[PDB]
C-alpha cells in the first residue's frame, strides 16, 4: 500500500527487533487492547502471576525520549507568547501524548501528537520500531490486536488527513488505512474482527480489522470530538457534539438500537453505561441494553467503572469522585491540592492512581483521602496510568514514554 | 537553543558538509535571497556571468525526494481530487519555490523539514526541523542566516533562523498567530504579519524584536513585501492591504479593493516596482480583481477585473508590466504597470480543475516561464501566445520557478525539490 513517503527519510519506519521482548518477556502483561484504556471499563490495572519474571514484579524504571519529547522540568515551551495555561494546552495537543500507552505481551505502544507511533520493551525502553504512515497528529491509544496495531489520525480542529491506520505490531509496516472525511481523533473500537470508529462529519462505521475494506456506515449527524467508541456487548457506544446524544448502535449491521441524552468516553460495565457532560458537570447513567436512563446526578471527566464504583473528575472543581454504580450517589470527594480532573483513575491492588498536572498520586479508594504523591514533571493531560504487574507505564504530555516501579510512588 | 527535540530523534538536524558546493560554485547564483519569489517583483530570474561553471550554463538535471515525496504520476492521495490537491499541497508537500542562493538550493516545506540541497549535483546539505508546524513559504537566505517561518491555516509560530551551513537553530522568534506568510528581509530586520492580527519588525540578528503594530485581521498566505523603506501586505477577515513603516512600524496607508471576499484578500502577496504596489483579490460566482496603488501614498492608480467563473493569482511585474494569473478563470494576464491596459489573455491549454493560474510568472531573457497545474509553459510575453509545455507531474500550487543561468528549480507539491536544464523546456 502507497503513502506520501521518502522510505530513506526521517519519517520512514525504523525497526531494532534486537530490543524485542523474548519468551517469557513476550508474556508479560495482557495478549490484546481493544478500547481506550484496554478495556470498556476505563480501567488499566493487569496483575500478573506469581511466577511472572523479576523485572515487572519488582518493577522497572526507564525514559524513553519521543520524538519532540521536552525536558519534565522546563515550563511549557512558548511561555511569554500564549501564556502558561494556553502554553500547556497547545504542546499537548500539538506535540506530546494526548492518552496513555498500550501494554501488551511485553512491548509498551504508544502513538503521539508529533505524529509517530512508538513500539518500546516494557522493560528496557529500547525502541522495537517507530513510524510515521500518515502526516496527521494521533489522539488516541494503539489498539493491539493478534500482529495488528490500530492508529487513529485526526487534529484538534478538511484539516489534514483523517481515518484509521492499520500497521504490523512486529516491524511496524503499513498494512491497511481507511480514510475519513470527519476526525478520528477519538480511539476506535475493537470487537469480533471489526473496527468502531465515529468521524466529525456524523458518521460511524464498521470496518474489518483484517482486509481494512468498509463493513457497514451509518450516518448520527454531529461531531465526535473526543468521545472513544465503547464496544460491549456487541454493540458500540458513542457520544456526539453540536446535537448531544449517546448513541448505541449494533456491531453487525450499523442499525441503530437506542439514544439518550443528557470530548468523554463513556464507561461501560455490568450492563451499565456512564457519561458526563457540561452545560456544570452532570453524570448520568443507562441500561446498556434498553437505554433506560438508570441515575442522573449534579470539560468532564473520564470515568472509571471498577467492582460496581465509578471514580470520575470534575474539571470545574477540580475533583474526583467516587459514585456507586447503580445507585448514583457520591462516595466521596477528593480536592486536588492547588486541569485537574481530565484523567481516567486506575485502581489496582486496592489503591487508586491518577496522573495529574506534573504529579502522579496514590489515594485511597475506601476514604478518598490522598496517600502519596510523587513529582515527574511535564504534564498529564488525558493520560492515565497503566500498572501491569509492579510497574506503572505513563506518557506524558512533553512527548515522553516512561516506566516507573510501583514501589517508587 | 533548545526548543522541545529528542536529540537522536527522526526530527534532528542532519548535517552532510561533503556535499556542500566550494570554490566558485559557491558563488553560482545571488547571495541573498530577501523575499518570497526573492524580490518585491516576484520574478526570480538570475542570468549568469559568461565564467560561470559549465553546469549551471547548460544545465543539470536530478530529482530530489523529500520526506513526504510521492510518485509524480500519482494522483493525489485521499482523493476530491482537486480538494485533495489542496489538502496535500497543505499538509505534506511544497506550498512555495526554493531559493537559490551561492550553488545551495533552500526549501521548507509543510511535511514540517527545511532542507539545503546542492544545486549542482543534488545531493542533500542538510536537513532541520525545529518546529512541529508546517513551513509554507520560501526561506530568507541573508549572510549566514537561513530564516524560516511557521504555521497552520488550522500549534506554536513565528520566526525560526538557522545556521545556513550546518543548519543548527540559531533562535526563534514566536508569534500569537500562525505566520503562514513568508516574511521580508530588509535593513538588518525581518518583517512579518500573523493569524492574529499583528505585524513585527523584528531584528535579523539578535532575534528580539523591534516594533510590533496590532492591524487587526488574519495575514494568511500573503507574504510581507519590503519596498522602499515600507512594508505592504494584505490581511482577510478585515480586508486592507496595509503599507507600514519598517522602522517604527507605524501605519502609513490602507487600501482596497472593491468587492473583494472577506477571505479571499488575505491570501496574496503584493508586488511592488517602479512606485506602484499591485494586489489582486477574489470576489465572494467567483471574479477576481485587480487594482494598483501608489507606493508612497496609496492613492487608487488603476482597477481591472480579471475575470468570472477559489483563489487568487500571485502577480510579477518586470519591466513595467505586470503578469497575473486568474485561477477562477485559469488565465493569465498581463497589464502595463502605470496605466492597467490590458495587452493580453491567455486561456491555460489542457484541463487542470484545481484553479490553474494562482502562481506567478517567472520572465527570463525575454520569455515567459509558468509553473501550473501538472506542466511548466513557455510563454511570448508579447503575444501571450503558448509557446511550449513540459510535462512533470504532481502539482503546482503557488510555487513559481526560479531560473539561474540555464537552469530551472522547482519544488512540487508532491514533496519535491527538482531541478531542470532550461534547454529542455
Amino acid at each position: 500500500v502507497a503513502v506520501p513517503m521518502d522510505s530513506t527519510g526521517p519519517y520512514r519506519t525504523v525497526s531494532h527487533p534486537e530490543n524485542a521482548p523474548s519468551g517469557v518477556d513476550a508474556g508479560v502483561g495482557p495478549s490484546e487492547w481493544t478500547h481506550a484504556y484496554a478495556n470498556p471499563a476505563h480501567n488499566a490495572a493487569f496483575p500478573v502471576p506469581d511466577d511472572a519474571p523479576e523485572w515487572i514484579r519488582n518493577g522497572v524504571s526507564w525514559l524513553f525520549p519521543e520524538a519532540r519529547a521536552w525536558p519534565l522540568a522546563n515550563p511549557p515551551f512558548g511561555s511569554k507568547t500564549y501564556g502558561a495555561a494556553e502554553a500547556s494546552v497547545t504542546q499537548t495537543q500539538f506535540y506530546g501524548n494526548a492518552l496513555g500507552p498500550s501494554v501488551v505481551d511485553g512491548v509498551v505502544y504508544a502513538e503521539s501528537d508529533d505524529m509517530f507511533a512508538y513500539a518500546v520493551n516494557a522493560k528496557t525502553g529500547k525502541l522495537i520500531w517507530r513510524a510515521s504512515p500518515v502526516g496527521n497528529n494521533l489522539m488516541g491509544n494503539p489498539l493491539v490486536i493478534g500482529n495488528t496495531v490500530y492508529l487513529s489520525a485526526g487534529s484538534v480542529a478538511n484539516v489534514s488527513f483523517n481515518g484509521i491506520y492499520a500497521l504490523n505490531r512486529s516491524n511496524g509496516k503499513l498494512l491497511w488505512y481507511f480514510a475519513t472525511p470527519g476526525e478520528t481523533m477519538a480511539t476506535p473500537a475493537y470487537d469480533n474482527n471489526t473496527l468502531f470508529i465515529a468521524d466529525g462529519a456524523g458518521n460511524a462505521f464498521g470496518i474489518n480489522a483484517t482486509t481494512g475494506k468498509q463493513v457497514w456506515k451509518t450516518h448520527v449527524g454531529g461531531m465526535d470530538n473526543m468521545s472513544s467508541v465503547t464496544a460491549y456487548r456487541h454493540n458500540i457506544y458513542f457520544a456526539m457534539a453540536i446535537k448531544p446524544y449517546l448513541y448505541c448502535l449494533n456491531e453487525s449491521n450499523g442499525h441503530i438500537v437506542w439514544k439518550g441524552t443528557i470530548n468523554v468516553s463513556p464507561a461501560a460495565a455490568d450492563g451499565v453505561v456512564v457519561l458526563d457532560a457540561t452545560t456544570s458537570n452532570v453524570i448520568r447513567a443507562f441500561d446498556a441494553k434498553t437505554g433506560a436512563v438508570l441515575w442522573t446526578r449534579n470539560k468532564g471527566g473520564v470515568p472509571m467503572i471498577h467492582n460496581n464504583i465509578v471514580y470520575v473528575g470534575n474539571p470545574v472543581a477540580s475533583t474526583y469522585q467516587a459514585y456507586e454504580l447503580k445507585t448514583g450517589k457520591l462516595l466521596w470527594t477528593w480536592h486536588v491540592p492547588t486541569g485537574a480532573g481530565r484523567s481516567a483513575p486506575t485502581y489496582y491492588k486496592g489503591l487508586l492512581y491518577i496522573t495529574t498536572g506534573q504529579y502522579i498520586f496514590v489515594v485511597n479508594p475506601a476514604t478518598g483521602k490522598e496517600l502519596h504523591q510523587h513529582h515527574i514533571g511535564g504534564q498529564f493531560g488525558i493520560e492515565s496510568p497503566v500498572i501491569v504487574g509492579g510497574t506503572v507505564y505513563l506518557t506524558n504530555s512533553w512527548d515522553w514514554i516512561m516506566a516507573i516501579p510501583l514501589k517508587t510512588i
